[PDB]
């Protein structure tokens, strides 16, 4: 399937264990498509602190289109030194690794994969 329903747990940034997905854009995007496919993949929502708590490259997740079944449809942007690999609508929020952070939240969403 080009898309994929899931449901994404919203992490705390001072919460998140691992703070990133690695160290080329190639290598996060990579990893952040396996990890949403193994179920280990955690979002956080982006305001004013949280991404100089985190670690670069980011990947974001953006809206592709404007909600099947309650779940926004979002594509993959990672960010380094401030340009994107990638071009979509508005940030939904950052991803991070998940390793068994409580999430406050879940995000329903169809990803383009």
């Amino acid at each position: 399937k080009t898309h994929v329903q899931l449901s994404l747990p919203v992490l705390q940034v001072r919460d998140v264990l691992v703070r990133g997905f690695g160290d080329s854009v190639e290598e996060v995007l990579s990893e952040a498509r396996q990890h949403l496919k193994d179920g280990t993949c955690g979002l956080v929502e982006v305001e004013k602190g949280v991404l100089p708590q985190l670690e670069q490259p980011y990947v974001f997740i953006k809206r592709s289109d404007a909600a099947p079944h309650g779940h926004v449809m979002v594509e993959l942007v990672a960010e380094l030194e401030g340009i994107q690999y990638g071009r979509s609508g508005e940030t939904l929020g950052v991803l991070v690794p998940h390793v068994g952070e409580i999430p406050v939240a879940y995000r329903k969403v169809l990803l383009r994969k």
